[PDB]
């Protein structure tokens, strides 16, 4: 099967549960760990569910 899935740009691992996205740039996304770290700071992320 090959599809399209969200990848962490802080860790590369999966994000899955919640998934923190940028309120600017499209195509980012952080893991709630990553998360934490404070990752593309200078720029708000915004909490959602994963697909
Ligand atoms: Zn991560
Ligand atoms: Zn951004």
């Amino acid at each position: 099967i090959e599809e399209e899935d969200v990848i962490c740009d802080g860790c590369n691992g999966p994000v899955v549960g919640t998934r923190y996205k940028c309120s600017v740039c499209p195509d980012y996304d952080l893991c709630s760990v990553c998360e934490g770290k404070g990752l593309h700071r200078g720029h708000t992320k915004l909490a959602f569910p994963s697909p």
